[PDB]
């Protein structure tokens, strides 16, 4: 791992994870980017230098550390037009933030348009020395974070504006695309006896991955860095940018066995080795599994996830019995999204930037309409009611700033008002169900926290809104320092085809 202080340096390179070389955006030379890791408590300061060259898979560069709070540091939460310009090719900049209250699995990926596809993603830990869930496992390092990522022959600019799936799913940083059948897989090492924290993290860009190990059961301990109560799975479908950590129990006959993780569309089942990798465990020979897939009988449902820690719900427990209640009413024409009749079009002065130079209402904000100002230490409920004019469901839709409490999951009608649990990124479903997603969080954490579907496609498609939250603090409460406030200036004096 790399961090809490480290440079990543950003640049284009050839890479061949399904044995297809195309040129991606590293980090570090990689794709996936290394993982960063620190401890809670931790400063983290993670120096960006954008050595980018190449415009169609964009020069200048952002990046979202996803999943933490930010408090008092949305400067540098990332969205490119939100909380920050980009940073330019030739220069660096550092992203210097804290995590003094979190700990669990989180990711890092460019928050510019949909740099993050073309491979600027990467795992984030942050260890809590402490844990409570540490008597359930012998081993959790780099070795026990698991990735999964879509992967696309044609850059993000260069093929359909919406894709209908990746060529390959890569587990930790490799798979098969059906263009090469014989294409070296990921093989995670596992010791007979011994029992792993992993750490399975969705760098997705668009579809979701149903995830199983051949002859192992899974036992969730975390969701999108909040400790779960555990809950005893055999399959895991997992959302773009959502995060579990699963305890394994490496305690079946030595053996080789099949990792999957099926995408909703593409290039689905296991047909040549696709969407695989490799259980190992120490003493298997170095050849591929030829286990079956068992049928889950005990796949995870949402409903069944509740925090390892009494953790209330915010507000009272009627429908509305908040603060301030939001519906987000979703369109599509083709091209484009929209939430409640306006689709996002990044401003040429981010967001945070425009509060800083005095705009904190909705009516002075850009873009208009699509900025909701929230009061400060108040209960919010959001609802995200499906719809089939929206097509491209189920919307994986991540709240940035917060965790917040899922008060009523896709393919649920109940309203837990109870021991929901908390995440960041949830799916909101289909219309087929009648889903109506719905999440709660409290206001306290000033600043302009971005919300939008986390399939990078649909972002782009403007499918996002800013929640300004009790704008009046935000300048005195997020301090920027000058490399800050020099982004601005620097990014608009670049050549168009420099961006
Ligand atoms: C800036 O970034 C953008 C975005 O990433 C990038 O855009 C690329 O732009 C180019 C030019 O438009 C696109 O080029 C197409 O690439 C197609 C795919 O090429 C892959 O496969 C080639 C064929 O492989 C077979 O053969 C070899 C044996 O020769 C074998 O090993 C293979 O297994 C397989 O059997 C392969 O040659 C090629 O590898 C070259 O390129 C990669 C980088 O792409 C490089 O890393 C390698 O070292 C090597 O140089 C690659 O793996 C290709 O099929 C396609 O060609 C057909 O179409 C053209 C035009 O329509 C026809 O005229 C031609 O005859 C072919 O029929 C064309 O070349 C490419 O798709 C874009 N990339 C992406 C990801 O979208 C820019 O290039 C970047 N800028 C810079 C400066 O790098
Ligand atoms: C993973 O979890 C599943 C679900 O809890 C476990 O499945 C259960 O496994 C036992 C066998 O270990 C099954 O019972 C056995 O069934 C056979 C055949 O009918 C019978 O001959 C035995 O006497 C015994 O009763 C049980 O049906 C099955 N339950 C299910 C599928 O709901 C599984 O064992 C766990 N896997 C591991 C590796 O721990
Ligand atoms: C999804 O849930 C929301 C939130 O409860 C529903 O919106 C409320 O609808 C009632 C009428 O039933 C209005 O009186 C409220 O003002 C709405 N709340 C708002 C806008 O915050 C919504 O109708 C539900 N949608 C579906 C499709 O079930
Ligand atoms: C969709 O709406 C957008 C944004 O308002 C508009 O620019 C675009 O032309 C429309 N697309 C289609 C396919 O009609
Ligand atoms: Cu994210
Ligand atoms: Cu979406
Ligand atoms: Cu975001």
């Amino acid at each position: 791992a790399v961090g809490p202080v480290a440079d990543l340096t950003i640049t284009d390179a050839a890479v061949s994870p399904d044995g297809f070389s195309r040129q991606a955006v590293v980090v570090n030379g990689v794709t996936p980017g290394p993982l960063v890791a620190g401890n809670i408590g931790d400063r983290f300061q993670l120096n960006v230098i954008d050595n980018l060259t190449n415009h169609t898979m964009l020069k200048s560069t952002s990046i979202h550390w996803h999943g933490f709070f930010q408090h008092g540091t949305n400067w540098a939460d990332g969205p490119a037009f939100i909380n920050q310009c980009p940073i330019s090719p030739g220069h660096s900049f550092l992203y210097d933030f804290q995590v003094p209250d979190q700990a669990g699995t989180f990711w890092y990926h460019s928050h510019l348009s949909t740099q993050y596809c073309d491979g600027l993603r990467g795992p984030f830990v942050v260890y809590d020395p402490n844990d409570p869930h540490a008597s359930r496992y012998d081993v959790d390092n780099d070795d026990t974070v698991i990735t999964l990522a879509d992967w696309y022959h044609t850059a993000a600019k260069l093929g359909p504006r919406f894709p209908g799936g990746a060529d390959a799913t890569l587990i930790n940083g490799k798979g098969r695309a059906p263009s090469d059948s014989v294409a070296e897989l990921s093989v995670i090492k596992v010791t007979k006896g011994k029992r792993y924290r992993f750490r399975l993290v969705s760098l997705s860009c668009n579809p979701n991955h149903t995830f199983s190990i051949d002859g192992h059961n899974l036992t969730i301990i975390e969701v999108d860095s909040v400790n779960s109560q555990p809950l005893e799975v055999d399959s895991i479908q997992i959302f773009a940018a959502q995060r579990y950590s699963f305890v394994l129990d490496a305690n079946q006959a030595v053996d080789n066995y099949w990792i999957r993780a099926n995408p909703n569309f593409g290039n689905v089942g296991f047909d040549g080795g696709i969407n695989s990798a490799i259980l190992r465990y120490d003493g298997a020979p170095a050849v591929e599994p030829t286990t079956n897939q068992t049928t889950s009988v005990k796949p995870l449902n949402e409903v069944d996830l509740h925090p390892l820690v009494s953790t209330p719900v915010p507000g009272a427990p009627s429908s509305g019995g908040v603060d301030k209640a939001i519906n987000m009413a979703f369109n599509f024409n083709g091209s484009n999204f929209f939430i409640n009749g306006a689709s996002f079009v990044p401003p040429t002065v981010p967001v945070l930037l425009q509060i800083l130079s005095g705009a904190q209402t909705a009516q002075d904000l850009l873009p208009s309409g699509s900025v909701y100002v929230l009061p400060s230490n108040a209960s919010i409920e959001i609802s995200f009611p499906a719809t089939a004019a929206a097509p491209g469901a189920p919307h994986p839709f991540h709240l940035h700033g917060h965790t917040f409490a899922v008060v009523r999951s896709a393919g649920s009608t109940v309203y837990n008002y109870d021991n929901p649990i908390f995440r960041d990124v949830v799916s909101t479903g289909t219309p087929a169900a009648g889903d109506n997603v719905t999440i709660r969080f409290d206001t306290n954490n000033p600043g302009p926290w971005f919300l939008h579907c986390h399939i990078d496609f649909h972002l782009e498609g403007g499918f996002a809104v800013v929640m300004a939250e009790d704008t009046p603090d935000v300048k005195a409460v997020n301090p920027v320092p000058q490399a800050w406030s020099d982004l601005c200036p620097t990014y608009d004096a670049l050549d168009p085809n420099d961006q």
